[PDB]
DNA sequence: TATTCCTCCTGCC
RNA sequence: AUGUAGGCAGAUUUGUUGGUUGUGAAUCGCAACCAGUGGCCUUAAUGGCAGGAGGAA
DNA sequence: TATTCCTCCTGCC
RNA sequence: AUGUAGGCAGAUUUGUUGGUUGUGAAUCGCAACCAGUGGCCUUAAUGGCAGGAGGAA
DNA sequence: TATTCCTCCTGCC
RNA sequence: AUGUAGGCAGAUUUGUUGGUUGUGAAUCGCAACCAGUGGCCUUAAUGGCAGGAGGAA
């Protein structure tokens, strides 16, 4: 438990009963779906189309099974965990369905090998018989079973006398019965001078030979022949090997391990990536992009797939930097110290795809208007301001499947490290001034695309926009005539989608930031004994404790009242874009 | 004709006397030139000598017979242009004699090849006979010429059976009916994966192979032996190959491509770069350099000779330029603010000494006085001026060959984009100052040799040179302790050959400029209700309209006396620099 | 003396006098030593052990026999050189105990080359037999030396029938006969397109072929054989190939020439960099590193050892400095904007590490006070001054042999060019305030060792360290708070072991220097009638050179026991704060 | 011739 | 007023792979640099693992 | 299954 | 109140050489890049040469 | 042991 | 005063190719880096093509 004995507890076990236990269910719901519906008659068959004719079978608990096999899963992963933690030992050779381990870490482990070969195991699950699972909890130390839990184990696993694709547990326990293989063919490895790692059923041994070991692997005129050793290693180990799978890469080709190049750098595929451009650029162009969903149709994707595959491309992306940072020896020179557009000197090209491609997701292709603020807390004070007064502005939000999980309609801009890498936005007053002086080239870039969502930047009076409305006053000049004027308006309209709503000021004509939109008897509250700072020049509390205990704090019962204001620009905004697309 | 249809016009031409007005030519002087004195009645054989003792022997027309064959050429150069077009097609395997094609085309078509292997027509133009050349213009699909026209046009282009060598339309034509074995050839290096190109009778076939092709050559224990295959092909298309000149080169060896390196880059034979930095060398020390002549013995050789191998390497030198620029790599640099002799950074070897080969061109080897005038529009008043005084200064021009035609004996200096790349002279005040600051190294830089001539910076008096006679009173000291006075002779003596001439001061010295001088009758002269502003910064015609219109051009006889003051001082500063040589 | 006619001398002697004379000895004890007592019987024989089974014997010659041969020595070196001039020639196949050759330049001479051949010969100087050396001095052009002088000098020159090893004239004799097979072997080389070169007996033959020539050497399955043209140009002439030395070398592996790497550049062993940098690590973790003796055992190590090292691995990087200043490549570009540390961009890490290794010798490990100046010669002032005061202040010296050998135990600094490469150190003001400013950084760097001794930066009165004391007043802050009183104190506790001595201010506040601190009689002292001017005149280089130098005049050091003191005060100060 | 939980997407197997 | 004539098209236009980087009206091209002319699997969930984009408490 | 000594240390052979 | 069972560890975790560069609580590791899967010697003085750190006249 | 001509020179074939 | 002798000169000094870059009292050399130890053509107009240097209109 905790991380601490799971495998203590399940060793102790020596019923049904304490199984039961460990898993957290019920004895009789336990030996209901195991034994009175037997395992075998809750699983469903579909299929995964191959190219080569056949199709890929997949065999799928039904819906009680598949939780009592989580359950499995769960107990057995923390099993391991502990396994490793008592032998003093890291997992070093299995990479495919382990906690902490990737596709990239398994490529970079292969990382710049003069030679790679690739071995796929044939029908990797069937070959995990039910004999052999209820065998290795028995006799293998470190689990040493009680007949009783074992058998349970074994018979909630298997299908048919196999472990079934589909079974949550059946990636746990292969690794744990394939760590014989591991080891074995680690040693092989090591002997014949060669890096070996497996992923699920996906074989890499490489070596910085010109020349693969004789006893490894041979190419002959027929193609590559894996040496009597290796065959027999893997055939020894109650495996068998998929010869039509079998290959063997020289650097002068794309070396792949797991979908990854590992010619020079853990890469992407450069045909993936400049897909993905493509794609991106298509959904700049027209609207959109077409994907084949089933039979090769071309159906429009949506912006959460294209993100998802840059996201891939970054993940392997920012290993590669973090990789580089470890290794950069300091070097002389200067430059501008970075200039409007110089933020993306430090990018790839894969990296500045993705850079357009969020830009474009939050300010050019906005399905709704992206409201940009000017720090961490104006996000939670709109958030819970919107939340307020539902009803006072229902368009401003969107319906779920009828279930009242009504959401606010509006993208509100969040910066982070990441928006701070790649669109050079981490919440400064700066940052923002840098972003609108950018946004007129940063429109261009799209491919003459007009925006259908506004782009509003609702930011204080007087406290930080100053460079920036000196900035909007001697070269944009939206308006005739504009210094004050627009200083205290309901909201201004800067560039083609762009809008600023700055706070209003008192009646007075104070300067006044978001924070004063709260009522008297809001900012007055102690927390802990400690008074609220004014906003944070400051015993006292700043901001950031007042959005999460006073704000966001529903108990309070803050009335917000003075935010109305805000909203109801937002909203005439909207109607306002709508006439420039009417125009 | 439109650049379309001369085509057009032969293939409707149906006897001589079409085809004489095509070619623009009374009929009767083509039949006299072509019948009445046999065509082989008009032809002078001479000799050009070959390393092995060897002759080149060259048959060339008479005056007579050249002219028509000059405009047969044209004629066929605009008919092979329009096939092109016609076609939809484009040049890609012929180089030698063809319009927009060089050798550095050729080089670049086998940039970096791993292997290259050079063959040799054997006498390419004796293969060329009368049947080849007037069947093809009656059977090639793009002329189908009507007999008559086909026969007179082989007639003229043909000296006893072949076309001979001196011939001007012998290339075009060689060009026309070598196409078919450009296409053959073409096929079958695409088939066995290499580039083929031409070059009049020198063909080039690289490939990235590190072994050639044994369809195409192999290297046999005697030499090079031409595959079969590629030695059927020439032959069957009606040419030899001089078997002494087939060529197989690896990248351990230089690579040529028509004169050019092509190992990495298109470059310049590096022994050819180096004999023409030493024969500049030499230039520079004993001022002239040896170049030997036909008879063997050595002579001077002149620097025009001398400066077209320069530009010659400067072609290649742009080119990989542009290259350069097109790909460019952008990233962070810094080049320290620039400074004094830092234009020359951007410079590579060849340019370097190319651009101190033209410096002391300009102002270190002159044989007449070197005029820089700021701008652009001064040399155009100083040449008028000097045109219209040519009887008042007959020491300040020079005859011409033969009856009479007197030249300015000075080198206007004119500045354009050249002159900045290699001098950093863009025509500016600052341009200048920087010349005045450099004059001093530039001056050391030639071996302790001294200028024969002086160099004369003729500007306006203090409007522009503000700046530079501070620098005169603050680290030359040319003066003694002079601020304003030297604004007041007719000649200033900076240093070495350097003097500066301003323009004179007005009755009650006022501040002018050179263009003040012209008399103010002439000065407005507007045209069209615009007056040409003076000074272009105050539709107002600018300084080139004025320059242009007003000094150009003659029937006005401009009154040019207030220039006769600049050449005064340049004849003074002649004759200070006579006196000062002789010291 | 004279090194062009020592040539002609020896050439031209005809009896043992001349040879005698020649050799600046009385006749009498040359042959006294030579024959009377037999050259046999004065040599010491001692062995040095090898790492497998055999043993490496040395002969050496007692004492006097010892200095008969330096003599010889001495005179066929000058012989060689000027053999070497009149020839119009120069040397460039042996690097061995020549003049002007070193490990060096051997490997560089085979630096970039795809293979490299080493071979060894056997018993090099037991191969140089009495008559060989003999008949080289008789027959030989440009000595033709008279039968008795070559006699006597193969005589003197050569144990029973060889060459000593430990004889000083045993390395030029063999230079001299080997001539003969560096030319054989150097056209050999030339014919089959190698460089070849020796050293002592250490022939290397390179080539940039990537199968080395059939007639040079040839791998087998036994392994390395060498050709027989080669072997029997080496037979011929007379020597033996120590066949078990043979070695081969492609670029995979390592390429040493004289053991230094040639794989691409002359360089170190990085074997011996890396062992070098734990060994300075050891020295400023704990207080001293460890390294083997002769027989076997751990022994603590001196700071010489270790400087030595070092100072052998910065030869091969000053050489590799040099070169690539020969062949540079001029750009724009700006240097980190200079800044502080930035000094340490322009080392590689070898010199990171001596630089590191120098800071501690005299900033963190000092064995005794260090002493910054601002100048050259403030150094030679209070050298001189505490000659002078020895009696006065015998807490500042110590006894080096103990035999009246006692020196100044202070640890004056010396600035040069060195200093500056590696620790930028020239003695501008500038630096000194660098210096202070780094001192934090460079204090922790030592693995929070702490130091036994100060460091005390003896300047002058507000004259140049103003910006010091501008940086300390703004910065540090030592004292709770001051604004110009530390312009007159005793001393100043900067940092955990740094202070800073100002000079003993003048009584009415006159800011004063070194050379107010001399007496008025001798600061008026005048040489060929020139004035000293303070900062037709004397610089300072000459009033410390002829004036505080010389102790003609027994000038008096009067404004020099304060600056003294302050240095014992803050001795004791610093062994309180030990102490604490 | 700040640390949970819950939707959706990517990739490998 | 003119002034002989011998063979053109196997009918027509930028050889190619990989990797790294840059860039482009781009579901893929182009350019540079490095290495080349072996072979080869390739429509991966509803599950595991590693991630990514959001929303609530 | 600055030009002479003296001491010490390093490296190669 | 619950409910069959047929094979695991030949018992356990990061193949390796050289060069260059950088770096590290380091008598030796680690990372990058380059080239790979041949062989091989190593206790180097009291002597010579090449240097390094100092002290004195 | 202005976009037209004219002169000269370089290179390739 | 003196204080024995056994063979060297095959008689003399930086192996070499190409590319790229840099540089030099230079018709060529030198240095760095990259790849090596195959072969080999070479006096190119008065013509064509591609350029360069100038002058007039």
């Amino acid at each position: 438990m905790t991380k601490t004995s799971k495998l203590d507890a399940l060793r102790a076990a020596t019923s049904r009963e304490d199984l039961a236990k460990i898993l957290d269910v019920k004895l009789v719901f336990l030996t209901n779906v195991l034994y009175r519906i037997g395992s075998d008659n809750q699983y469903t068959q579909f299929t995964i189309p191959k190219k080569g004719k056949g199709v890929r079978t997949i065999s799928a608990p039904t819906d009680r099974l598949k939780d009592i096999q989580r359950r499995i899963c769960d107990l057995l992963s923390d099993c391991r965990d502990e396994i490793f933690a008592i032998r003093k030992i890291s997992n070093n050779y299995s990479f495919g369905f382990e906690r902490g381990k990737s596709i990239i870490l398994n490529a970079y482990k292969h990382r710049g090998k003069q030679i790679i070969l690739n071995i796929d195991l044939k029908d990797f699950f069937e070959s995990f018989n039910f004999g052999r699972v209820r065998g290795y909890f028995l006799s293998n130390q470190d689990f040493l079973l009680n007949p009783v839990v074992a058998t349970t184990l074994a018979k909630a696993a298997c299908y048919n006398g196999t472990l079934p694709q589909g079974s949550p547990c059946s990636p746990i326990i292969s690794n744990l019965i394939c760590n014989i293989m591991d080891m074995r063919l680690a040693k092989l490895a090591k002997k014949y001078g060669c890096t070996y790692s497996r992923y699920a059923d996906d074989i890499t041994i490489s070596t910085n030979k010109n020349t693969f070991p004789l006893e490894m692997a041979t190419v002959q005129p027929e193609g590559v022949v894996l040496g009597k050793v290796l065959v027999k290693e893997i055939e020894n180990s109650g495996f068998e090997i998929n010869d039509s799978k079998t290959r063997l890469t020289y650097k002068t080709s794309r070396q792949e391990v797991t979908g990854l190049t590992v010619n020079r750098i853990v890469n992407i595929d450069r045909c993936y990536y400049k897909k993905t451009r493509a794609l991106a650029h298509a959904l700049y162009r027209t609207g959109e992009y077409k994907v084949p969903d089933e039979n090769g149709v071309l159906v429009s994707g949506g912006l959460d797939k294209l993100e998802g595959m840059f996201g891939f491309i970054d993940q392997v992306d920012k290993f590669n930097n973090i990789k580089k940072k470890l290794n950069k020896q300091p070097d002389r020179y200067v430059l501008t110290n970075a200039t409007l557009h110089g933020f993306k000197l430090k990018l790839n090209a894969r990296e500045k795809a993705y850079s357009k491609f969020i830009y474009y997701k939050f300010f050019h292709g906005n399905t709704c208007p992206t409201i940009i603020t000017e720090g961490k807390t104006d996000r939670i004070y709109l958030k819970a301001a919107l939340h307020s007064l539902e009803t006072s502005y229902p368009e401003l939000f969107r319906e779920k499947t009828d279930s009242k999980k009504k959401e606010i309609n509006l993208n509100i801009f969040k910066s982070n490290e990441k928006t701070k890498y790649f669109l050079d936005l981490s919440g400064g007053t700066a940052d923002l001034k840098k972003f609108v002086e950018r946004y007129k080239n940063n429109y261009a870039s799209y491919y003459g695309s007009v925006p259908k969502q506004p782009v509003i930047m609702v930011l204080d009076n007087d406290t930080g926009p100053s460079d920036l409305l000196n900035f909007l006053r001697n070269k944009v000049k939206s308006c005739p005539d504009d210094v004050t004027e627009m200083r205290k308006m309901k909201y201004i309209h800067v560039f083609y989608n762009l809008y600023i709503v700055l706070t209003p000021l008192s009646p007075s004509g104070e300067q006044t930031s978001m924070e004063d939109l709260f009522p008297k008897d809001i900012l007055d509250i102690k927390i802990d004994g400690k008074k609220f700072n004014k906003n944070n020049d400051g015993t006292e509390y700043g901001k950031h404790i007042f959005s999460m205990r006073v704000v966001r704090d529903k108990k309070r019962k803050i009335d917000f009242k003075a935010f109305c204001c805000i909203f109801d620009a937002i909203k005439d905004i909207k109607e306002h874009y709508k006439l420039m697309l009417n125009s």
